[PDB]
């Protein structure tokens, strides 16, 4: 693939390793200049609370920023998913 | 205010004004070349679910989308807020 699907997949990689998350369901990453702008949807189980699901979105955050470099912007949300 | 602020303004009106909104918690808006790219955090109640929360999510981004012109990229996430 493209630079920009190997950073995708990195991106990934990282957080589909915190625990609660049901895999990575989007990821729009785009460089605006030299930086990484990155809005990603995570799957959850449906059993969260809205409060429970944005501290896994938190973790993810966490996780990715922690590991990826050169992003300037991550936004995640998350969203229901009965499968993995 | 700048024109930014203006911008920021109306998209906020937009939001707040959905059912299950408990105000806009953050809006990062920024021009990218002429589309304005915005990722927003709406309060919603902590009983919600996360397929709730998302809900209104998505009813946000419907409304938003559908009134603000020149947004090429919305995502739109909720935190349990407990003051509005």
């Amino acid at each position: 693939g493209s630079h920009m699907e190997a950073v995708q997949n990195r991106i990934v990689e990282a957080a589909e390793r915190v625990p609660g998350v049901r895999g990575v369901i989007h990821l729009r990453a785009r460089y605006v200049g030299q930086d990484i702008w990155a809005n990603m949807i995570i799957g959850v189980d449906p059993e969260n609370t809205v409060e429970q699901a944005h501290e896994i979105c938190e973790a993810v955050q966490a996780a990715v920023c922690g590991k990826i470099r050169r992003i300037e912007s991550l936004h995640v949300s998350a969203e229901a998913r009965e499968i993995g």
